[PDB]
């Protein structure tokens, strides 16, 4: 009545993986809610507007993009990626929460290395 | 040089889990980094003690815990739990990202049912 199914979370997993893997940011943008809440360093972000301005933000320094590995847990979908910018690689994790087949939250991790980066773009 | 093996992050999951199913907060707080960044609903918090005191705020309202089920991905060690809160079960789901062996981030999924509840146990609790 107010949950999904594994089966929904898993579509909407392969949705995000081939997304990611063809380096498609739009489709991923698309499966945002639009109250979605943003999470990545100290940085947060409200909507899906917002969100679709930082992403495309960040893909605009990503030269070469690499899923390392994507897992489905519960309601959360998490990728792990490697993002090359300016000649160097860093790794974060993506997880998105999805409820009613949309990602309603957004939690990124990036290493202290990338902070620094982040603050910039 | 920077990184945690799978060994360690899998020795400091078995230690949340514990946590949680003991139901003592104690242990959590002692794994959190001193600049641990928690982000729950629209709440945020920043450093341990801020954290510890969240949790005691949380913990009086929780009359039970249970620990649905708990993976590792990379460095994050994921908790999905049920709290019963005044009679009600909720759903969340908590991930603690780890760093040099402590936690560095938390982040919390939450219910839109208990998005309400969570706000005033967190700013009033
Ligand atoms: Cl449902
Ligand atoms: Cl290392
Ligand atoms: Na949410």
């Amino acid at each position: 009545g107010s949950h999904m199914t594994e089966e929904e979370v898993r579509k909407i997993m392969e949705k995000l993986k081939k997304a990611f893997k063809q380096g498609n940011p739009e489709q991923i943008v698309s499966l945002l809610s639009p109250d979605v809440k943003v999470d990545v360093g100290n940085q947060s972000f409200s909507g899906s507007e917002e969100a679709e301005k930082a992403a495309r933000k960040l893909m605009k320094f990503v030269d070469r993009v690499e899923v390392r590995d994507v897992r489905v847990f519960e309601n959360a979908v998490m990728i792990a990626v490697e993002f090359e910018v300016n000649g160097q690689r860093y790794k974060m994790i993506f997880t998105f929460y999805v409820e009613n087949g949309k990602v309603s939250m957004v939690s990124i991790y990036i290493s202290p290395t990338m902070k620094k980066l982040m603050k910039q773009i």
